[PDB]
């Protein structure tokens, strides 16, 4: 007899970890320290704050194999009443408003709890000072998995006499350092190229520290919170716009004021191609309606693009800089996009191309992929930024032959990645996207064309003294 | 300022879709699909019923590309009182006790739901008739998001006079049927062709209709629930465990009783090793102690494997048979290998290979890949499968040139398919499970081995 029953969100990834990206204690120990370090990024950078970020990971028991990993950092810190749950709670995040992070599913954290819990005994250890705090605010939680809430294990309060702002977390799991070693360094290096406002110290298991210099005090405009562009709203969302009004707004007026690029004349002809009356209230759109305004929303041809203004790239000048600082390429170029909308979501793309010098020789390109500022590093082969540059035809480009020295690099930004996996590591296959990033990488292939055409050339003047 | 908030199940998934296996509308249709499939299969085969499926798909509105997914079984229906849940309800499943299901998550026919709800306003509708019953019950519905609740757009019933017996699903979905064809084609071959006592009616967009007539009425053995096998049971799994006990239970009784592969002389060794007392009473265990019980668990070495039977195999027979069908190869070989453990978790690999005949040249194997009887079609790069596959050197079993017909197929059955996503078309690294596939590997390559160094001796 089948017998019907009901998860939490907690039980639902405690007994599937693997969907969070908690598959072993390699990609565990990984996924954590990335976790925490966007956690931290978050909390500084969107704030205009300079990043100091300290990483330490200490190996506490040799023969269980389980490590301490300790992420502090100099960010907004957290309001002690929202501790419990920002940590103890899943599905639980600031980050469901419609703006550029590197979080998004509000689980990252609450994971590495879920998984810490399942192997070992000790809670997860949190020391919080928002800014302008009087006190540093200490927690110790655990997560009560059937009612996906949080246990207040401990919780104290000390005076903050040096005015510390910021946030220290420290979470004990099951690891694999020497399997997760070149990953967990990598990570950290790849976003350190192309975040070279931020400083960070690491500490691994083998007790050695490396240090990232800052190497300039000039912050990237912060992201912030936007309205979403027409193009891709769906029914769903629709709902969600009129239910959140505080106004009781006409049709026309809801056009106008929730959305980006919509002015009085893009309004009128929404109003027209979708059959719609100007003065009719919002509050009292029929199902039916609701699904003839997304129809013409997808179909219009004539949207302004999103502003450039919800997101924030790591631009040409940087992806150039950091490609060359890395490869010693004989040439390098690089292109950001200007932005486009998938599913009511401003987005960029980014495309930078480096070619022969101290790159290695291969079959293939090599192929650094980042979203949201965040490099990927697994499950490359399956990434829609894979399938763009592997179909490709490198040769109307100028690569002649079947070795050859590249990288190609990608730069998806967003208010939302579509990752195939709450663990992220690789984007999904959306069409848009897709397309966009194609028209990308062809135009910096274009640019090498040209490096190619000149090389070429050259060679083919020489081969006259023969 | 951050402003902190909550989502429910059901506003994850719409606002992720592509987590579900709902990145786009081709793979969106295929995933519909798929879904209502397993679901099919699930309330018939498990159950002793030799299915009779059918999937129709019918474009209703062109320019929009809306398309309409039906699929009706013969299975044990759904309970009325739990249709609006079991179809409307985000983590709302009969899948969730320990058991080799092809659903394991209770999502994928609300995904559909959302996704049908973001694009459409067209409800899902279902029509059931558990067995014995004189009513078929129908029901329209909808999800409301905020509170992961059903709404029940229409409910019903009418008398039962044609002897209908198990349940219709039909839902209105953006799709893209000239991109997903040929990947729903191939889903719906390879099922049938390890599922040779199921019957299947295919009625596509463009009205070409295929039948897939049964080929015998032996069901294996249906699945059932089993207990966990010690190894890699975890500490909150130990909690439930006990908490879920009906009797005073000493921590002896525990071991010997609510695990496999504990008999009371392995209870001993287990209870010495982790320090515990034996006669005290397993309610009171220590966060500590749970602790060190879960760690004997994964240290100990002498733990038998798992019951084969609390599986459900294709077997090597029907694995060989389906490679010749479909490749005519010129050799093939398979193994079902003895079960082993992952994370309490019971599973079988089960390998097959093929080589020459009408297998086509290429650079690579051709790779099969399956887990839980559902064939594998999405993103088999980042498959740990592929991984061993390729990690393996053919060179040492005889595969000397660049060029060569292959083709391999890996089959993971268990209580829990470690998937990378809630999409299911590909299987997580972990690393009991990589290790036995590349042990069944060996072994089939092994007889490849054999059969390449016989053939180049006769090639003089
Ligand atoms: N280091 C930190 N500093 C400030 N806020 C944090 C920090 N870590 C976590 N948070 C807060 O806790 C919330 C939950 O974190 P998390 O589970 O990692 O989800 P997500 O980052 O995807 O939103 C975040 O949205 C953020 O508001
Ligand atoms: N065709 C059907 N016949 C019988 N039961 C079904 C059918 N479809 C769905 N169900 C039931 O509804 C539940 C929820 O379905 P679903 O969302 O697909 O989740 P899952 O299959 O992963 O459990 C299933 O667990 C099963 O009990
Ligand atoms: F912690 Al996240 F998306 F960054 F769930
Ligand atoms: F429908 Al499922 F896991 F099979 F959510
Ligand atoms: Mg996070
Ligand atoms: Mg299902
Ligand atoms: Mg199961």
């Amino acid at each position: 007899k089948e017998k019907f029953t009901s998860l939490s969100p907690a039980e639902f990834f405690k007994r599937n970890p693997e969907l969070a990206g908690f598959p072993n204690p390699a990609r565990a120990l990984y996924q954590t320290v990335r976790e925490l370090i966007e956690n931290s990024l978050d909390a500084t950078d969107v704030h205009g704050i300079l990043p100091n970020i300290k990483i330490t990971i200490d190996l506490i028991d040799d023969a269980r194999q389980i490590y301490k990993v300790n992420v502090v950092d100099n960010g907004i810190g957290i309001p002690p009443q929202e501790v419990p749950n920002a940590f103890g709670r899943v599905l639980y995040s600031s980050k469901y408003v419609n703006r550029q992070t590197r979080g998004m599913y509000g689980l990252g954290v609450k994971a590495a709890v879920l998984y810490s819990q399942m192997h070992q005994d000790k809670p997860i250890e949190i020391e919080t000072s928002p800014v302008n705090s009087k006190r540093i605010y200490t927690f110790k939680l655990k997560i009560d998995i059937n009612k996906n809430e949080p246990i207040i294990v401990e919780r104290g309060s000390v005076e903050n006499t040096r005015g510390f702002h910021g946030t220290s977390v420290a979470i004990s799991i099951p690891g694999d350092w020497p399997k997760a070693k070149s990953r967990i360094y990598e990570y950290i290096k790849r976003t350190y190229i192309i975040t070279p406002y931020a400083e960070f110290i690491f500490k691994d298991p083998e007790g050695n520290v490396t240090y990232y210099p800052r190497l300039t005090n000039k912050i990237p405009k912060p992201p912030q919170e936007v309205k979403p562009h027409p193009y891709g709203v769906d029914r769903e969302e629709i709902k969600i716009l009129i239910n959140n009004l505080k106004r009781d707004y006409t049709i026309k007026e809801f056009l106008v004021n929730e959305f980006q690029s919509i002015g009085d004349t893009t309004a009128d002809k929404i109003l027209e191609l979708a059959g719609l009356k100007p003065n009719k209230k919002v509050k009292n759109l029929t199902e039916e309606e609701i699904t003839r305004l997304v129809e013409t929303f997808k179909k219009y041809e004539d949207f302004r693009s999103p502003s450039a203004d919800s997101l924030s790239v790591i631009g040409e000048d940087l992806i150039e800089l950091g490609l060359k600082k890395i490869f010693n390429p004989d040439f390098a170029a690089s292109i950001t996009r200007k932005p486009k909308a998938y599913q009511g979501h401003p987005f960029i793309v980014e495309a930078g191309v480096a070619f022969g010098g101290s790159i290695p020789v291969g079959e293939e390109p090599i192929v650094l992929r980042y979203a949201n500022k965040i490099p990927l590093i697994y499950d490359e082969k399956s990434d829609v930024i894979w399938k763009v540059v592997e179909e490709l035809d490198w040769k109307r480009y100028g690569i002649e032959s079947d070795q050859y020295q590249m990288v190609v690099m990608v730069h998806l930004c967003s208010t939302k990645i579509p990752y195939k996996s709450a663990g992220k590591e690789s984007i999904a296959e959306v069409e848009d996207i897709e397309k966009e990033i194609k028209n990308a990488l062809m135009e910096v292939a274009r640019k090498l064309k040209q490096y190619l055409s000149e090389k070429r050339k050259e060679q083919e003047a020489k081969k006259k003294l023969l």
